[PDB]
């Protein structure tokens, strides 16, 4: 098999790239045509063909996927970490993703982005060609095989992280064994918010403030150091993920954005989990438009009064603080006229939700276990202090939410990694203890080819994510390759879940059978954070840059 | 000339067929070579080569698609009816159909049935190349507009059926309107079963005995006739839906496998709805492999005592009778030793479901909304007269119920095309209502291109049905043909609900809007009547033959 030789695997995998580059190119300068036929991009030239303008992002992230997947795998066989798993992981990736590239990649389960869609061809060349041929029935039974006897190890094949990497990868696996996957069942069937003893293990364990400055009470470490708390605690359940994720975005926005008083005032307990923050930006009628968004504030003396609805807000009836994004200029409709507000709070109760004066809401009935919860809010001569609005200048609200996007698109990424490995590791644990024809069904190829393609799938978007991290701890911009991360992630979640489910049969459809709270968790991750349809949008506006 | 006009599109669509009829014969010649290179099937080479197999399935599958979508829309030009949305349905169907066939289809999410998995290779020939790309945005465009335009019709293009058929879908469609659409959202609300009022409703209705003949208080109608009712049926819930199919099922059982005496005892009751059933099959270790269950039936004096554990029982409380298989020769382990048994019961209340002496059981708690409710059931002395043993003989339970399985596959392929249609319906009004970036979410091609592909499948899989039922409506063999369309019906509805989710974003999740409770009916359909590894198994044993 092509796996008992890595090296070669390795070379072929280089030889291939060019054609791919050029692959990409020509599709961008073929976008650039049907769009810009002038030079301009034509907004409704780019409605129009927005069929082939998400193909070109979602082309261009497989080629982003090969070239980071090959890039792992030689940083392994550069430390001497290039096994078998790694290898056969590689080899059916590299098939896989060449042949989807070839013959259609699904954006949706209906959605395929061909090369026809832009009316390109492609003739493989003799690497390509024969990396195409790589994903077969002896590697995906071989990968599943080693997958079952993959017993001590936190993923299914090296990472490549570093050490420093792993062992933080290997707490917060202890801590989501220990208090998160025990109960998630009871949380779940009592109707009930993470527990408060969990934020306060969380927040001691220095979760909430882990990539806030020293100087403000956090611990400066890295964001891939947060992406791999956030794999380990969504692997045990998404929103203990999603908690950590709300600290860090909160702090990123105020560091960005704020002024030196604002900073001092907000960092330390956002860093201590003293103080609990969510984002409050969707309204009823605006979500992905947000620019748009009707919400006001209007002065008062040196203060601000707000009115407007807003809804899908997450874990608001806990907070002190929410990031709350508000129309200042009246005379405006569109992005420039909003302002950011570190809109505090009173802590509400489940009977008083929302005590403070000017501020109603509900909770939403939402699908699946929703740990924070959802909210509905009405805002009707809410009040906010002059000095929280974040940066001190009205009408910069828009950009310094665009500051976070990187580590949004980034955090997100980790969840859908973290939810797409507890899917693997559940269907694995199901496919070897249930015996049917008097087997285990991971003995079936429609089962082990389940789970091979996981393990693949979710090394893929690993590495992705991987690779925006990198960056953004370089302080390079990877406001792209994170949003490739992201499309990526989600949907491999889901297709994760969906294939875990399949498994269980029956069973996957009983609450008693995590795989069904699984399947709504990864549902969340293609809209929650935005849509994939405006993510595979601003990526291909930035490759027609 | 033009080549996508209706005479041309049928044209190509001939002159395409045969190289496919050819691709479909290499298949399975290829597949024999691999699984039976001596002439007999092997087990194991059939376990090994499971993917190629299923691959010839699903590429079967496809083939036959393409076939019937053909003949349905050339029957509606002989009657002058293929109108434009018609030929569009035709147009764009064709082209994606034959671009899955040689790039790849989903069997799921991340197995694709592709040529090479068995070393076929397909060069399109003109026709079917041209054909190919005939998948286009002007044409998705032009299909979403009419779909936005249907006056008020119950499918997106006309069906071809009689005019019977379509007052009969006119019929059932009002009442799922008044009475089921209205109330399901409650229903859920409160965790109960279907109102009893419902299945009076239905009862009148003569849905119970749609089929069964006229001697036994029955409307001797067709097997159409009851697909097109339970698809309505199923467009309102797949729970209303199903009430018909288990009678439907079980009036087939004892139709072909009882006695006299049985039949005149049991059918008129099953017609008048006096009667509800449930089939008592799957047990806590067994559901794929049902000929190895293990529940006991051992004579006592005339009648029978049954002990064993059932699982995942559909509508267990109200029923009166459960269909009952299971084993009455101990020295057995596989089919043979099975018989069937018309297990009269005492239907029961919400706080004792299980009156009836030797039987207990307990709702299982299940992802979504479960109108009939899943029990786990157990038996200790259960005792079933003599009588009620089917057709008087033991050791005939598996044959005779293999004698329901084309009604069984076209029922649960009608049931999906109902689910496909809910969805689309549900999509398409909230893509019409709902603005975002100032215009409805339906011009935007990510939107609008779900939908139209929705109507594609949903009609490819309509067509599939139809056909199958057209084949038993004339007592022709057609297990091949069901089991295609439920293999394909089940997918279709499931990625039609996925997608419609998509384009209600957020509001997707929750429980108010009717997507989140259809998405969980659509996950169902590739299980609940046995998974589609079974469905892809039994269709690729025969087609070796
Ligand atoms: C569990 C959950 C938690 C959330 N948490 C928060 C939170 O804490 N704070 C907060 O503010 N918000 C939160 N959100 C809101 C989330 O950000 C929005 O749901 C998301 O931005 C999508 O907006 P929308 O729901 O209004 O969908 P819409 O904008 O109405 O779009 C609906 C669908 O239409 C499609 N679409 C829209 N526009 C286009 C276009 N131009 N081109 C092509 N397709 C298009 C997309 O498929 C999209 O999904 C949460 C949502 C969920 C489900
Ligand atoms: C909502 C619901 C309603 C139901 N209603 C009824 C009812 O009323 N009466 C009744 O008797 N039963 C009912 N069933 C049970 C249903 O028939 C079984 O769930 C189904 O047959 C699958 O069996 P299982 O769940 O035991 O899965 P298993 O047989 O344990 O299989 C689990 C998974 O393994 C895979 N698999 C298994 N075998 C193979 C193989 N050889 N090759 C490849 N892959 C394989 C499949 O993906 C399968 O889904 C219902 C189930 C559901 C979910
Ligand atoms: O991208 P480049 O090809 O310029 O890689 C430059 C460096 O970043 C590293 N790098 C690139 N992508 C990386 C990733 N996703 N993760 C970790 N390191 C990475 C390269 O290994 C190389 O390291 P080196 O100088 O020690 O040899
Ligand atoms: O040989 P065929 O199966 O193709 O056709 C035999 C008949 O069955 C009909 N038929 C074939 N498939 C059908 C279907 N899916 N639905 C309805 N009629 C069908 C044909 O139209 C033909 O009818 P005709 O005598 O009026 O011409």
């Amino acid at each position: 098999m092509p796996a008992d030789t890595p090296s070669a695997l390795l070379a072929l995998a280089g030889e291939a790239l060019p054609e791919l580059e050029s692959l990409q190119s020509r599709a961008t300068e073929a976008l650039r045509a049907l769009v810009a036929p002038a030079g301009k991009p034509q907004p409704a030239l780019l409605e129009q063909h927005q069929h082939a303008a998400h193909a070109l992002s979602w082309l261009t992230t497989y080629v982003e996927s090969i070239r980071q997947l090959s890039g792992w795998a030689g940083r392994l066989a550069e430390a001497g970490n290039l096994g078998r798993i790694e290898a056969l992981i590689l080899q059916i990736g590299l098939g896989e993703y060449l042949g989807q590239i070839a013959g259609g990649i699904p954006m949706s389960q209906t959605e395929f982005a061909r090369l026809s869609d832009l009316e390109l061809d492609w003739q493989p060349g003799e690497a390509a060609a024969k990396l195409m041929r790589g994903n077969t029935a002896p590697a995906r039974a071989e990968l599943a095989r080693l997958m079952q006897d993959n017993h001590g190890r936190a993923t299914f094949g090296a990472t490549g992280l570093d050490e420093d990497l792993e062992m933080i990868r290997d707490q917060f696996r202890r801590y989501a064994e220990e208090r998160v996957i025990p109960n998630a069942h009871e949380w779940h069937l009592k109707d009930q918010l993470i527990p408060m003893e969990i934020i306060e293990e969380l927040a001691e364990l220095g979760v909430f403030g882990l990539t806030i400055p020293e100087e403000f009470g956090g611990l400066g470490l890295s964001k891939a150091s947060m992406v791999v708390v956030t794999e380990e605690l969504s692997r045990g359940y998404i929103g203990v993920g999603s908690l950590g994720t709300r600290s860090e975005i909160a702090a990123e926005l105020i560091l960005c954005g704020g002024t030196e008083a604002q900073k001092a005032k907000w960092l330390p307990g956002l860093a201590s989990g003293e103080i609990l923050s969510t984002a409050v930006f969707t309204e009823p009628n605006t979500g992905s438009d947000l620019g748009s968004l009707r919400t006001r504030a209007v002065r008062d003396g040196e203060d601000w009064v707000v009115t407007g609805n807003k809804t899908w807000i997450t874990h608001a009836q806990r907070t002190h603080v929410m990031t709350l994004l508000a129309r200042t200029d009246p005379e405006t409709t569109d992005w420039r006229g909003l302002s950011m507000f570190l809109a505090e709070k009173e802590p509400g109760t489940d009977d008083d939700p929302f005590p403070t004066p000017g501020m109603t809401g509900g909770e939403i009935e939402v699908l699946g276990y929703r740990g924070m919860k959802e909210y509905e809010l009405g805002f009707d001569g809410f009040r906010i202090k002059g000095e929280n609005l974040l940066g001190g200048e009205p009408g910069r609200g828009f950009k310094q939410l665009m500051e976070t996007f990187e580590s949004a698109r980034i955090q997100t990424a980790a969840r859908a990694v973290g939810v797409a490995q507890s899917a693997a590791e559940i269907g694995m644990r199901y496919a070897v203890d249930r015996k049917q024809f008097g087997k285990s069904l991971i003995e079936f190829p429609r089962v082990a080819d389940k789970l091979a393609m996981m393990a693949v799938e979710i090394m893929i978007a690993r590495q992705l994510t991987y690779f925006s991290a990198w960056e953004k701890d370089h302080g390079r911009r990877c406001d792209l390759e994170a949003g490739m991360a992201k499309l990526l992630g989600a949907r491999v979640a889901w297709a994760a879940a969906d294939n875990a489910l399949q498994i269980h049969g029956g069973n996957g459809f009983a609450l008693e059978y995590a795989i069904s709270r699984v399947l709504c968790d990864a549902r969340i991750l293609n809209i929650f954070e935005g849509a994939a349809e405006i993510q595979a949008q601003v990526i291909a506006r930035r490759l027609l840059d």
